C-alpha cells in the first residue's frame, strides 16, 4: 500500500556542477513549500535525489477543487450546475482519484501569476528534473487483472471504474477497443460463411465489408459523442497554451472579454498548405525502396536454380530490416523539424499534427507490399520483366566467373502474404509487446527499517519508462485498415483479427501494469485524429476492393473503370441512407437542452371606428345588412 | 392611408343555407367579441359581408407582446434576453409591424383552449369564412419601388426594411436572390473571357464552374446561418401542430416536460422509403413523352421535303402544350395523396415534403429535352435510325396514296436550343409574370361617404389571389442549374442571365406591389429545402460537364469514364477544400456565445511523514544526503 505519497520527483543529480544543482534543489524546496505541499527527501538510484510531495490540508484542497468544478461549468465543459455551498457537492460526488491528481498536478507545474511554480523541465531554468510521476497500486491492478481475464464480456461498469482511476484517455481508448471488438463479429461471420460457400475474390463481400465500416464508423462517432456528454467533458479549448509559442499582438477574447494572445489562422493554413510536397518526397523514398527489396525477394525465390537458395532467400528480410529504420528517422526528423514551426497553440494539436505527419509514413511501410503484390504481379506478369533482367545483370558481375529458369506467376502469393500478415505478424508483435519487455526489465534488475521495500518498489517503478496510448491506436487503426482493404482476397482474415483482439483486450492492461509506469491523467474529448484515418481507409478500401476483384478474377480497361465507379458510388449512397437514417434516431443532447433549459426557466378615422362601438348594436346592424341583402 | 384597420374577413355568405350563415356569423361574432378585438361589419362584392377587427388596448396588447418575446427567449430562439420590466424593452426595441400582425394572426386562429378561437377554415365546423387577410399600404409601396428601381446596388438596409415590413420569408428570398446575383458576376467574366479567347467545349471552363458552384453554395450558407443569427430565429420545432395529425399515445417531451403527442420515426421513415417508385415512374411517364415530341420534332424538321413544312413544324410544341399539364397534374395528385398519409405534424414539413415531390417533375420537365439532345443527337446518329423510320412508316399510313431526304445531324442545334432557352424563354417568362395579369386583372375590374373609395379599394385587394413565394425560389433553383449544368456548349449563358436576374431583383417587387396582396408574416429559419436541391444540381452537372465536353468534341468509353471519374474526384476535393478553409475562419455564433457565456456568469504511516516535519529541517537533511552521496 502507497504510504500516503501522491506525486514523486526524480530530480537526478550529475557529478559535475554540483553547485548548481544544490542550488537547484534549494530553490525546488523553497517553491514547494510556498506552493503548500508537504515534501520530503530521500535516496536516488546512485546520484539522483527522489523527492515525495502530497497534499497537505483537505479543506483548502476542497475547496480548490470546488474552485476548479464551478470554472468548468462556467465554462461550458459540463452540464451539472454544482451546489452553491460545499456542504453535499463533495457528498453527493466523490473527489475520484483522478481529478486529485490532475489538480495536484496542475498545482505543481504552472506559470508562477496563476499557478504554483513553473517546474517544467523545458523552461531552461528548471534542469536536472528529469520526471515527475505517480505511484502504482498493486492490490488494484491485481484486481482488475484477475476480474478482466475471466470475463467473457464487458460491462460499462468496468470502463467507468478504468475512467475513474487512470483518466479519460485511457478509459476513450479501452472503450474504442471495446466496440471495435464487438463490431468485428459480423465480419468473421459472413466472411466464413461466404468462404464457406462462394469462392475467393467475391464482389457481394466487398460491398457488405464497405456497408459494414461505414455503419460502424457512424455507430461509433455516436457513442463517442454520447461517452464525452455522459464523462462531463467537451470541447476540452480551456487547456493552457504550449511555453513555445509566438504571436505578433495580445487583443481581447470575444467570449471570456480577458486579453489573450492572437495569431492569424491565414498565416497558419499557408504554412500547413506545405504538406503535400513532403508526403511526395516521403511517398517517393518509401516507394523506391519497397518495390527494390520485393523485386529482388521474386528473383531469389522464383527464378534461380542455384545450390544454397535458403541461404540467400533471407537476403531482402535482413535488408528491408536493416535500411528502413534509417529512412523512417530521416523522415520523422524532418516531419518534426516541420512542425515546430507550424506555431501550435495548444499541445493536442501539436500531438494531433505529429500523428498526421507518422501517419502516411506507417500507411505505406504497411501497405506497400501487399500493393504491389496485388497490383502489378497478378494480373501484368509481363511489366516485371527488365527489373528481372536488370537483377540478373548483376547477378553476373557479382559472379565474375549461372542457370535461370522461365518466370512464371504464382496466383498463391496474395494468400500467402495475407496469412502471413494475419498470423505471424500478430503473433510477433503479441510476443513483442508482452513477453520480451518484461525479461528484458528483469534482467537489467538482476544485474531505513520498515521502508525498505517501499523504496526499492518506487526505485524500480522509476526505473522503468513512461506509458503512450498513441501506438496502440495506431495498431488498431492499421489492422482496421487491412480488413477494409484487402479482405476480399482473404476472407478468413477477419476472424483470427478478432481472436487476437479478444487478448489484447486484456493484454494491453498487462501492458499498463507491470510493463510501465502511471501516466498523467490527462482529459481528452474524442480518439483524436484516428477518425479521419478511419474514413480515409475505408474510402480508400471501397475502391481498392473492386480494383482486386477485377484485377485479379483480357482484363478491359473500361470494365475495371465501370467496376470502380460502381463501387464508389454504392459506397457513397451507403453513407449517404446510414447518416441520414442515424440522424433520424442520443440521449447527451437531450439531457444538455434539458439542463441548459432549466438553467434558463431558474430565472374619416376616429367616426369609421365609432358607429358600431358595441356588441349587441353590431349583430343587429349585421342582422339589418343581411336582411337588405 | 389605412384607417386603422388590422384584419380584414371575408365571410362570404351563399344563397343556400341563409340560417346556416347567420349562425356561423353571429357565432364568429361572439368569438371574436370575447377574444378581446374590435370588430365592424360592411357590404361584401355581392353576397359576402366583409369585417375589420383591430386591437382594442394596447396596454393588453403590449403585455402579450411582451409575454411572446420572453416566451421565444426562453424557447432559445432569440440570444438577447428581454429586460425585467415593461419599461424600455418596448423602447429600445420598437414593436416592428411585420411581429404584431403575426402576434394578432396567431391570436385570431388558434386552439380554444390556448388560443382565441380556431377561426381555421379547415375545422369543418367554421365555414363561409374564405380567408382573412391584411391591407396593403400604397405610400410604402410607392417609396419601395421607387427607391430600388434606382439604386445600382443595394445594401443590407434595404433587406433589413423589407424583414421589419413583410416578415422573414420574403426578406430571406430577396437577400438570396442578391447573393446569387452578385456571385452570378464571376461567371460571366471568365465565360466571355473563354468565349473570346477559347472556343466550344472547354474543360477548363467545366472545372472552374464547379468550383464555383461549390464556393458559392458554402458562402451562401455561412451568410444564411450569419442571417438567421442575426434576426433572432434559430430552429423556428416551436410552431403548433397541424390540426389532422395521428398519435398512438401522449407521452412526456424530454425538454420541457409537459405532455406532448409522441408517433415514432421508424413508422415515418418506412412509409418515406416508398418514394423511390413513385420516382421511377414519373420518369418513364415524362420520359416516354418528351422523347417521342422531340423524335417527331427532328423527323418534322430534318426529314423532309413536302410543301407547307412551316405549317406542320409547329405541331410538337402545340403537342406539348396540350399534354404535359395532365400528366404534371395526375402526377402531383399522387404524390398529394401519398404525402396525405405521411403524418406530418407541422405545417413547414408538409410545404417542404411537397416541394421536393415535385422537384422531380420540374426537374425533368426543364432538362429532359437539353438531355435528348446533347447525349443521343449529336454523339450517336444512327441510334436514332428505327425511331425515324416509325415515323415515317406512320406518314405513309397517313398519306393513304412521299419523297424524303438523307438524314444528317446538325451540330448547331445544341447552341439554338441554349440560346432560346437563355433570351426567349426568360422574354416570355418575364412577360407572363409581369404585364398579363395586370391587364387581366384590369380588364376583368373594368367589366357611405368619406369612405367610399377605401371600400373599392379593400374590394379590389380581396379580389386578387394570395401571393407565394414557392415559385421564383423554383425558377432560380432551376436558372442555376441551367447554369451549373449546361453552360459548357455555350458560354455566353451566365452574362445573359445576369442581366435577367437584375430586372428580377425590382419586377418581383413590382410584382408583390400590385398584383398580389400581402402574404401573412411567417417565420422560417432556412430557405427549406432548395439546399438539397442546389446540391444535387451541383453534384449531377459536375459529371454532365465532362460527359458533355467528351462526347461531341471514336469515342473510346475508357476516355470517357476515365474523365468523368477525374472531373468528379477535382469536384470532391475542391468541396473539402473550401469547406476546411471556410471553416477555419463567423459573428453570429460568437456573439451566442457570448450571450450564453454572460448569461451563465450572471448567476510506517504516520511516522514517515513526521521525520520531517519543517522547512528549514528538509533542507538540512537534503544537503546532509547530498555531502554524504
Ligand atoms: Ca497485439
Ligand atoms: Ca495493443
Ligand atoms: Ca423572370
Ligand atoms: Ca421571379
Amino acid at each position: 500500500s502507497n504510504f500516503g505519497v501522491d506525486f514523486v520527483i526524480h530530480y537526478k543529480v550529475p557529478a559535475a556542477e554540483r553547485d548548481e544543482a544544490e542550488a537547484g534543489f534549494v530553490q525546488l524546496i523553497r517553491a514547494l513549500t510556498t506552493v503548500g505541499l508537504a515534501t520530503e527527501v530521500r535516496h536516488g538510484e546512485n546520484e539522483s535525489l527522489l523527492v515525495f510531495v502530497k497534499v497537505a490540508s483537505p479543506d483548502l484542497f476542497a475547496k480548490q477543487v470546488y474552485r476548479a468544478r464551478l470554472g468548468d461549468w462556467l465554462h461550458g465543459v459540463r452540464v451539472s450546475a454544482p451546489h452553491n455551498d460545499i456542504a453535499q457537492a463533495l457528498q453527493d460526488e466523490p473527489v475520484v482519484e483522478a481529478e486529485r491528481l490532475r489538480l495536484i498536478y496542475l498545482m505543481i507545474t504552472k506559470p508562477h501569476n496563476e499557478g504554483g511554480a513553473g517546474v517544467t523541465p523545458t523552461n531552461a531554468k528548471w534542469k536536472h528534473v528529469e520526471s515527475i510521476f505517480p505511484l502504482h497500486s498493486h492490490s488494484f491492478n491485481k484486481e482488475w487483472i484477475k476480474k478482466w481475464s475471466s470475463k467473457y464480456t464487458l460491462e460499462q461498469t468496468d470502463i467507468d471504474n478504468i475512467r475513474d482511476k487512470f483518466g479519460e484517455s485511457v478509459a476513450f481508448y479501452f472503450a474504442f477497443l471495446r466496440s471495435y471488438f464487438r463490431f468485428l463479429v459480423i465480419p468473421s461471420a459472413f466472411g466464413f460463411g461466404a468462404w464457406l460457400l462462394l469462392g475467393q475474390f467475391s464482389y457481394l463481400y466487398a460491398l457488405l465489408c464497405g456497408l459494414w465500416s461505414v455503419v460502424f464508423f457512424e455507430y461509433w462517432k455516436k457513442q463517442e459523442v454520447d461517452l464525452a456528454v455522459q464523462w462531463g467533458v467537451r470541447g476540452v479549448s480551456i487547456q493552457q497554451s504550449r511555453p513555445e509559442f509566438e504571436w505578433e499582438h495580445e487583443a481581447e477574447d470575444p467570449i471570456t472579454g480577458e486579453p489573450v494572445k492572437v495569431y492569424p489562422p491565414m498565416k497558419r493554413v499557408k504554412t500547413q498548405l506545405l504538406q503535400i510536397p513532403f508526403a511526395l518526397a516521403c511517398v517517393v523514398a518509401l516507394g523506391a525502396l519497397i518495390v527494390t527489396c520485393n523485386s529482388l525477394e521474386v528473383f531469389i525465390n522464383e527464378v534461380y536454380s542455384g545450390p544454397g537458395k535458403q541461404y540467400l532467400g533471407f537476403l531482402p528480410t535482413i535488408f528491408l530490416v536493416i535500411g528502413t529504420p534509417t529512412i523512417s528517422g530521416v523522415l520523422m526528423g524532418a516531419a518534426e523539424k516541420l512542425n515546430a514551426m507550424e506555431n501550435y497553440a495548444t499541445v493536442d494539436a501539436h500531438d494531433a499534427a505529429l500523428i498526421q505527419k507518422q501517419f502516411v509514413l506507417n500507411f505505406m511501410t504497411s501497405y506497400m507490399a501487399l500493393f504491389f503484390t496485388a497490383f502489378v504481379y497478378i494480373p501484368f506478369g509481363h511489366i516485371l520483366h527488365p527489373f528481372l533482367n536488370f537483377w540478373r545483370a548483376t547477378a553476373q558481375t557479382l559472379t565474375f566467373s549461372l542457370p535461370t529458369r522461365e518466370f512464371q506467376i504464382n496466383p498463391a502469393r496474395i494468400s500467402n502474404q495475407m496469412f502471413y500478415f494475419t498470423v505471424t505478424a500478430q503473433i510477433v508483435n503479441f510476443a513483442t509487446e508482452v513477453v520480451v519487455p518484461y525479461i528484458k526489465q528483469q534482467a537489467f534488475q538482476k544485474a531505513h527499517e520498515e521502508e525498505a521495500e517501499f523504496l526499492q518498489r518506487v526505485r524500480e517503478e522509476c526505473t522503468l519508462e513512461e506509458y503512450d496510448v498513441s501506438g496502440d491506436y495506431r495498431e488498431m487503426v492499421m489492422q482496421f485498415g487491412y480488413v477494409a482493404m484487402f479482405s476480399v482476397a482473404w476472407p478468413l482474415a477477419a476472424c483470427c483479427f478478432l481472436v487476437n483482439n479478444w487478448v489484447e483486450l486484456r493484454s494491453d492492461a498487462l501492458k499498463i501494469a507491470i510493463s510501465s509506469r502511471r501516466p498523467i491523467p490527462w482529459r481528452t474529448d474524442s480518439i483524436g485524429p484516428w477518425l479521419t484515418a478511419l474514413s480515409f481507409l475505408s474510402w480508400l478500401g471501397s475502391i481498392t476492393s473492386s480494383a482486386i476483384v477485377y484485377l485479379c478474377s483480357p482484363l478491359k480497361a473500361w470494365g475495371l473503370l465501370l467496376s470502380i465507379l460502381f463501387a464508389e458510388h454504392f459506397y457513397l449512397v451507403v453513407q449517404l441512407a446510414v447518416r441520414f437514417v442515424l440522424s433520424k434516431l442520443s440521449p447527451g443532447l437531450q439531457k444538455e437542452r434539458k439542463e441548459r433549459f432549466q438553467t434558463k426557466k431558474r430565472l374619416p378615422e376616429e367616426m369609421f371606428w365609432q358607429r358600431q362601438r358595441g356588441m349587441q348594436e353590431t349583430i343587429e346592424i349585421g342582422r339589418r345588412m343581411i336582411e337588405q341583402q
